[PDB]
C-alpha cells in the first residue's frame, strides 16, 4: 500500500502565498502538492500534484510538465491562494508546462483551504519540510523567498485558539 502524509488539517490555508518542500532520498514512485482537507494523488479533485517520477502534473488526471527527478533532488511547492495559483521547483529551478508556463495549476476555488501532502510507493523514500526551522530549507532562498511566499510551518506555530 501506498503511505499518504499530509499537514494536520486545522492548518489549512484559504488565503496568503505558502511553501514547502519534499526531499527525496529514492527517485520513484512518489507525489507531492496540496490537498483539501476532508486513491492516487491527483487522479480525481482533491488534490493537486507533481510526479517527478513520470514528470506529470495530476489534477482530475494527468499531463506532461516538468521533468523526472534524481535521487537527492528537492521539489519546492508554492501556492498562492489568492491569485489561485500553484508552482513547482526542482533544485530551486522553476517547472514548466508544454505550453512554457510556470503555472502547474492556476483558476482553481479556495474551497476549504488546502494542506501540503505527498505519497509515498513501494521502497520510497522522501519527506515533506515545513521550514519550521528555515534554514533547513534547502532552495527557498534560491527561490520562494524573495517572492512572498512563507514557509508553511509559519502556519502551524500558533497551537492556542480563542472562543468568544
Amino acid at each position: 500500500r501506498f503511505r499518504i502524509f499530509r499537514a494536520e488539517k486545522t492548518y489549512a490555508v484559504k488565503a496568503g502565498r505558502w511553501y514547502f518542500e519534499f526531499e527525496m532520498v529514492t527517485a520513484g514512485d512518489m507525489r507531492v502538492g496540496w490537498s483539501r482537507p476532508g486513491l492516487e494523488l491527483g487522479s480525481d479533485d482533491r488534490a493537486f500534484a507533481f510526479d517527478g517520477f513520470k514528470a506529470q502534473r495530476w489534477h482530475q488526471g494527468n499531463e506532461h510538465y516538468g521533468r523526472s527527478w534524481q535521487a537527492g533532488d528537492v521539489v519546492g511547492c508554492m501556492v498562492d491562494m489568492n491569485e489561485h495559483t500553484m508552482m513547482f521547483t526542482l533544485n530551486g529551478e522553476i517547472l514548466l508546462d508544454d505550453s512554457g508556463s510556470e503555472l502547474a495549476f492556476k483558476d482553481f476555488d479556495v474551497g476549504d483551504g488546502f494542506i501540503p501532502v505527498c505519497s509515498l510507493g513501494v521502497a520510497q523514500v522522501g519527506r515533506m519540510n515545513f521550514g519550521k526551522d528555515v534554514s533547513t530549507l534547502k532552495y527557498f532562498t534560491i527561490c520562494g523567498l524573495q517572492e512572498g511566499y512563507e514557509p508553511f510551518a509559519v502556519n502551524t506555530n500558533r497551537d492556542i485558539t480563542m472562543w468568544l
